[PDB]
C-alpha cells in the first residue's frame, strides 16, 4: 500500500506510495541495511562495450513518453499516443531514438527532482538546458563547457544549468570529462610524501601531469579539463582563468583570517555523472547550482583528508586545543562557515547556508508528497555537516528510492579506459 | 561472502561476515531503504496474550546456549552439552525455561553490544547486572529501582548497571515500568495552550495526575515511577527527592547563563524497553550509562519539540538572531553545550563529550571487526548532533542489522493496556 513517515519537530506527516515505481536496484535487505555506504555499485552505471539492445530499450523508452505526457496538467491524448507509436518505430529501426527538446528539458529536471542526495531541489524546475547532443570534437565540449560556465557564474548571480552531450551509442563512443567538477584544485605529491593542495584530487592532478600539463605546485591551481571526445584518448584544455571566480576568505571579526590566505572558487560543477532517461544514458552531461556554505567550510577546509586546517584556525583564535572537552572545534568550525558565508556576500557571490536551504528543502518535500505522493530522499546526505538537529531535516523521516530519470555515478575514467596510443 | 566498507577520513577498511547471522526483520528492500524510520516495528517487540509456543522457542533457546558457551576461552564440552539438554528438558516439561545467574549476566552485555544506536559500546564489559527476576509487586520493584539509582548515580561518578525483572510468561503479566527514563522532568499542559517543563512528556505527566499525582507546575519536576507489576494496573512510586543528582548550568564566561535557571538530572536511564534473550522477553529491564553532552546540550534543550531554548539564549548573547546567514543558531548550541560539558565537571559528575565518544568508538569498531568480524551499527544514530563532519563516524561506513540478545522497542503501555478499575 503505502508507508508513513514522520516530523518529529514538526509533527507533519506524510503517505509515500511513489516509492513503489522505485528500481529493485538498492542492497538493503530485510536481513541488513547498507544505507551508509557512500558511493555503491547501486547507484553507479557502468561502461558498456556493445549497445543497449532495442528490446531492453523499447519498454523504458515508452516508461519516459507515457512520464512525459502523463506531466501536463491537460492531457494530450493524440500526441501522447502518436509519440509512442513514433518512438516505437524509430528504435525498431535505428536502434535507438531521439529525445525531442522539450523532453530533454523535461528529463534533465526531473532526474534533478529525483535526486535523493540533494537538498537544494526547490529549484528543480528552474534549470537551463544546453543542448550540445550534436557534439562532435574534444575542443567543441571544451567551447561548451565555456559557454556554461560563463552562463551560470553569472558574474557572482549564480545560475543552475545543465549540458548534456552525445548521448552513448555502442558504448565505445563515449563522451565524458574526467575531473569530478569543472572547476576544483591540483593536488600535488611532494618529494618527501606530503600532498600539497586538495589532496582528493591527486590521482587526477598526476595524470594532467602525465599527459603534458605542467605542475605549478600551488596550494590553489586549477587543474585543466580532461576531455574525452567519441571515446577518443582524452586531451587536455585550460579554462581560461576570467572565466574562474574565485572568493578570498575573511572574517569579519578576525584581523587574521585573512593571513591564512584560503579562498575558493564560485561554480561548484559537478562533471563526471551519468544521466539516465527511458533507457538513454548521456555519460557526458556537467550540471552546476550554487553553494552552500557548510560544503567548503566544514567539508573542503576541515575534512582531515582534505584541507585540514582546523588545528591552525584553533591556535590562531586561541582556543584550548589541548583538550576537546572545551569543544575548540565546534566553536572553530562555525568561526569558520561564517568566514565563509561573509565572504561570499562581501564579493556579492551567490550562496547559501545550511539553515536557509534545510528550511526550503522541507516547502520542496511537502510539495512533492502533495503532487506524486513520494519524494525520493536520502537523510545521510541530506542533514548538513554540522547543526545538524537544529536543522528541521534531522527530524524528518525519509524513504530513499531510485527512479528515472536518475543522475547516476560513473567509474572512473581513467580506471577502465583503454588508450588508443 | 562478506561486506566491505571503509573510513574515508582514515583509508582504514573492514570486511563484514556477521551480517549473515542477523534476524530478518528490517524492511528495507531491493525497491527502497527505510533505515530513516526512527522508531520502526522492525525494532519493536509488542505484546501477546498468549505464553511463546515451544516449537518455537526450543530452536532460539539453543541458539542462545551454544553461543554463550562459545564465548568461553576454553571450551566446556560437557557443561555445554549437559546445559542444552536441560533447557531442553525443561522447555519440554514447562514450556518455557530459566536462564542461569551467568547467562543472565552474559546476555544483558551481549545485547548491550549488539545495540547498533548506541555509541558508547566501549565500555559493554562494564555492567552490573541486578537479578529482580524473582520480583513480585510494584512496591518491591520501586525498591529494585531505587537501589540501582543509589549504586549508578555513586555520587557523580556514574556506573552503568541494569535491572532485569521477572521474564514474560503467558504475555498478561507483564513487570514494567511505563515511562521512558528512571528520571525525567514533567510536561504540563498550560491552559494559554502552551506547555510547560518537558512537552516530551505531556502524555505520561497527565496519565499520573489522572493517578493521584499532584502536578507542581514546575519548569524542571521530576515525574513519578508509573510501575506495572505482574500484568496489574499500574501504580505511582516518588522516587525519593535527592536520591536524583542534579546539575546546574553555568557557563564559564557568560554569567548571565546561570539567570537562565536550567538544570538536568544527571543519571541516563531507558526503562521503557524490551530484552530479547534466547527466545525470552523480559519486558522490564531498566539500564543506565552516562550522559553524552550533545544529549542535554544539543537535543534536550535546543529540539523546539522539548525545551526549545535556542533563541532565547541567542538573544542574551546579542547575536543578530533574525539573519540565519549569520549562523546565530550555531553560535549558540556551542555555548549551551560548552556550558553543559562545564557544569557536570565543575560538580564533579560523569560526562563525556561527542567528540571522545566518537573517538572511542571508532576503537570499539576495530576491536569488534578483528574478533567478532562485524559491528552492528546505525550510522544516523551514531553521527552526534552537532558538528557531525568533525568525529570520525561521520565518515565510517556501517552496517545496521539485528542479532541477539537485543534490547527492542516496546509499545507505549498505556495504549494497549487494559485496565482493570
Ligand atoms: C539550485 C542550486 C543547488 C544547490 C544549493 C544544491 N544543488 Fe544539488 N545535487 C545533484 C546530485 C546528483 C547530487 C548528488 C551528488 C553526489 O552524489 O555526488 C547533488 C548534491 C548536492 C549537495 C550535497 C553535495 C555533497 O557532496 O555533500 C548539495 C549541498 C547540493 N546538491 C546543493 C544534482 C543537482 C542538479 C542537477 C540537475 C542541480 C541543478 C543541483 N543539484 C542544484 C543544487
Ligand atoms: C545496558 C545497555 C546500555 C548501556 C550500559 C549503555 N547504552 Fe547507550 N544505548 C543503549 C541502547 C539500547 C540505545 C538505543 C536507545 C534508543 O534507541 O532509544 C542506546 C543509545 C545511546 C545514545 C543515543 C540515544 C539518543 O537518544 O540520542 C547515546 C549517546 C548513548 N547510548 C551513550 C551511552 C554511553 C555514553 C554509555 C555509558 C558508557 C551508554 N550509552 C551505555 C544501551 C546501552
Ligand atoms: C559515512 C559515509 O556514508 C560518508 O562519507 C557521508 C555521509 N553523508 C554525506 N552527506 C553529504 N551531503 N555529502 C557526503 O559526502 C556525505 N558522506
Ligand atoms: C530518524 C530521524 O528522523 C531522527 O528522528 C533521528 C536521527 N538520529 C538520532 N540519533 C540519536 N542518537 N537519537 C535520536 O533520537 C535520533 N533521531
Ligand atoms: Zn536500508
Amino acid at each position: 500500500r503505502h508507508v508513513r513517515i514522520k516530523n518529529w519537530g514538526s509533527g507533519m506527516t506524510f503517505q509515500d506510495t511513489l516509492h513503489h515505481k522505485a528500481k529493485g536496484i538498492l542492497t538493503c535487505r530485510s536481513k541488513s541495511c547498507l544505507g551508509s555506504i557512500m558511493t555503491p555499485k547501486s547507484l553507479t552505471r557502468g561502461p558498456r562495450d556493445k549497445p543497449t539492445p532495442p528490446d531492453e530499450l523499447l519498454p523504458q523508452a515508452i516508461e519516459f513518453v507515457n512520464q512525459y505526457y502523463g506531466s501536463f496538467k491537460e492531457a494530450k491524448i493524440e500526441e501522447h499516443l502518436a509519440r509512442v507509436e513514433a518512438v516505437t518505430k524509430e528504435i525498431e529501426t535505428t536502434g535507438t531514438y531521439q529525445l525531442t527538446g522539450d523532453e530533454l528539458i523535461f528529463a534533465t529536471k526531473q532526474a534533478w527532482r529525483n535526486a535523493p542526495r540533494c537538498i537544494g531541489r526547490i529549484q528543480w524546475s528552474n534549470l537551463q538546458v544546453f543542448d550540445a547532443r550534436s557534439c562532435s570534437t574534444a575542443r567543441e565540449m571544451f567551447e561548451h563547457i565555456c559557454r556554461h560556465v560563463r552562463y551560470s557564474t553569472n558574474n557572482g548571480n549564480i545560475r543552475s544549468a545543465i549540458t548534456v552531450f552525445p548521448q552513448r551509442s555502442d558504448g565505445k563512443h563515449d563522451f565524458r570529462v574526467w575531473n569530478a567538477q569543472l572547476i576544483r584544485y591540483a593536488g600535488y605529491q611532494m618529494p618527501d610524501g606530503s600532498i600539497r593542495g586538495d589532496p582528493a584530487n591527486v590521482e587526477i592532478t598526476q595524470l594532467c601531469i602525465d599527459l603534458g600539463w605542467k605542475p605549478k605546485y600551488g596550494r590553489f591551481d586549477v587543474l585543466p579539463l580532461v576531455l574525452q571526445a567519441n571515446g577518443r584518448d582524452p586531451e587536455l584544455f585550460e579554462i581560461p582563468p576570467d572565466l574562474v571566480l574565485e572568493v578570498a576568505m575573511e572574517h569579519p571579526k578576525y584581523e587574521w583570517f585573512r593571513e591564512l590566505e584560503l579562498k575558493w572558487y564560485a561554480l561548484p560543477a559537478v562533471a563526471n555523472m551519468l544521466l539516465e532517461v527511458g533507457g538513454l544514458e548521456f555519460p557526458g552531461c556537467p550540471f552546476n547550482g550554487w553553494y552552500m556554505g557548510t560544503e567548503i567550510g566544514v567539508r573542503d577546509f576541515c575534512d582531515v583528508q582534505r584541507y585540514n586546517i582546523l588545528e591552525e584556525v584553533g591556535r590562531r583564535m586561541g582556543l584550548e586545543t589541548h583538550k576537546l572537552a572545551s569543544l575548540w572545534k565546534d566553536q572553530a568550525v562555525v568561526e569558520i562557515n561564517i568566514a565563509v558565508l561573509h565572504s561570499f556576500q562581501k564579493q556579492n557571490v551567490t550562496i547559501m547556508d545550511h539553515h536557509s536551504a534545510a528550511e526550503s528543502f522541507m516547502k520542496y518535500m511537502q510539495n512533492e508528497y502533495r503532487s506524486r505522493g513520494g519524494c525520493p530522499a536520502d537523510w545521510i546526505w541530506l542533514v548538513p555537516p554540522m547543526s545538524g538537529s537544529i536543522t528541521p531535516v534531522f527530524h524528518q523521516e525519509m524513504l530513499n528510492y531510485v527512479l528515472s530519470p536518475f543522475y547516476y555515478y560513473q567509474v572512473e575514467a581513467w580506471k577502465t579506459h583503454v588508450w588508443q596510443d
